[PDB]
């Protein structure tokens, strides 16, 4: 049972467009302060020079990355975010360890399907070893957003699935219109878990729509 595009607020709709058409992307950068006992703090790296706050789902997580050059990746947000100060930026994962490259681009296909007719097949990238499901997920949803107009709700689709597929019987899939809620703060907690996978591992990713 997928979610309907009707059931999204206009708030809803805009601020899914936004954020997968405007990733917040940082290669190199190290954080060295915990806080809230699950948060990493980038001060001085958000846009606008704020400071920027990457929540993650456990103690752990964060724990993990506290003076780690990593690399950041994901759906960032104003509204709500705990100030830490100042105004503070936030977002959830997106963190991957910088020192993990690839020697060549590691590019991943994507079929697309519409009411079940095959549409021209997709493709996204990275050279990153070990690349957050956040990333690729916000990849494939800029060209759903952009070839589909996933987010317009004037457009004909009005339900869709995204499917990544690893080599291994292993698959990860997401509802596009299964917002945890509508503003960001709530929709982007399906990825503090920080999910990341093996680049080369992964297979191909699937892709539905649907209209009426």
């Amino acid at each position: 049972d997928l979610h309907d595009k009707s059931e999204l607020t206009d708030l809803a709709l805009a601020n899914a467009y936004g954020q997968y058409n405007h990733p917040f992307i940082k290669e190199n950068i190290k954080s060295d302060e915990i806080s809230g006992e699950k948060d990493l703090i980038f001060r001085n790296q958000g846009d606008s020079g704020n400071d920027l706050r990457v929540k993650f789902a456990t103690a752990d997580l964060a724990q993990k990355f506290k003076n780690k050059n990593v690399d950041i990746y994901g759906a960032s947000f104003y509204y709500k975010c705990e100030k830490i100060s100042n105004i503070s930026e936030c977002l959830y994962g997106g963190t991957t360890l910088n020192s993990e490259k690839l020697a060549q681009e590691r590019v991943i296909g994507a079929n697309v399907w519409v009411d079940g007719i095959q549409k021209e097949t997709e493709l996204i990238r990275t050279n990153k070893k070990n690349v957050t499901l956040q990333e690729l997920d916000i990849k494939i949803r800029k060209i759903l957003s952009d070839k589909y107009k996933i987010y317009y709700k004037d457009s004909e689709i009005s339900k869709g699935l995204i499917e990544f597929d690893m080599k291994t019987p292993r698959d990860y899939s997401f509802d596009i219109y299964d917002l945890k809620g509508e503003n960001d703060y709530e929709i982007d907690k399906i990825y503090e878990d920080n999910k990341t996978l093996k680049s080369d591992d992964i297979s191909h990713i699937d892709v539905n729509l649907y209209t009426k």
